[PDB]
């Protein structure tokens, strides 16, 4: 029973509402950031800002931000504090988002998959358990630093 | 046209030489951000945010960043200021990346295509143009704000 917020611009938005049902349907608890209806011209930044805040303030909970491609909803997720948002195209990417990773938000794109592709990634998304591997949590760590002081580190 | 940096840890360092090569061969120069042999155990962030402030410090440049999925890769490029860091996991993708949300580096993962479809990826990446369109400029710009100040824009 996983908590997941969800933010999507019109792009995204058929698709998250979709999302949005199955996530109901398998248990969990969506929470819709937005957008809230099709708006043709509407922004990504704010709907996926919003969800990978709110994701990153309420720990044990995941997000899904959805665009076209997905692209340009991850890339805003991820300047949000914090936040380690994965584009998921396949089942083992969003498996291995969570798994290595430790990403709390996954992108998927609204034009890139069928909807029984797009369910199958969610699925994978909210039932696959981070790892807890060491060297997983090191790199974690290591890009946790890099975000609290903006200060490249060292390459070998 | 044109200096591309390449930054990968071991699981895509193999693909990055390969890149590199053919880079090479296609008229570009690739700069090799490391990891600069095989070390089964190196880790990604500091390769990934040397590319990304590399590449966001130099004006017409473009970045390519590879893991395993390529995701752990994108999420610490994105942690760069005013880096966007795309997942390009198909020619479209790559393409969109440049097209839509004026990406200035991709992830790729070596663990995910054959040579022959992570060079197609690569190609489509350094010849896609940014379109310059009016709204993904409007949509950039938003996300470049929130950079600067960590307000989140307000949603609809
Ligand atoms: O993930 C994506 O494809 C992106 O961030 C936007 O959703 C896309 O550029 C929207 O394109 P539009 O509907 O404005 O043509
Ligand atoms: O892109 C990704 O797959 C990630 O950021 C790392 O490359 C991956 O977790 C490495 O996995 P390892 O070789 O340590 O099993």
């Amino acid at each position: 029973g996983m908590r997941v917020y969800l933010g999507a611009d019109h792009a995204g938005y058929e698709l998250k509402q979709r999302i949005i049902e199955h996530l109901k349907q398998t248990g969990h608890e969506p929470i819709d950031c937005g957008a809230l209806r099709y708006d043709a011209d509407d922004d990504y930044p704010a709907f996926c800002i919003a969800a990978a805040t709110r994701t990153v303030a309420d720990p044990g909970s995941l997000g899904i931000v959805l665009g076209g491609s997905g692209n340009g909803e991850q890339i805003a997720a991820n300047k949000v504090p914090g936040a380690r948002c994965a584009l998921a195209w396949s089942v083992q990417t969003a498996a291995l988002a969570r798994e290595h990773n430790n990403a709390q938000l996954i992108g998927i794109g609204g034009r890139m998959h069928t909807v029984a592709e797009a369910l199958a990634i969610v699925d994978a998304f909210v039932t696959t358990p981070w790892s807890k591997a060491q060297r997983h949590q090191r790199r974690i760590d290591i890009l946790a630093e890099y975000e609290r002081t903006h200060e490249a580190p060292p390459v070998p």
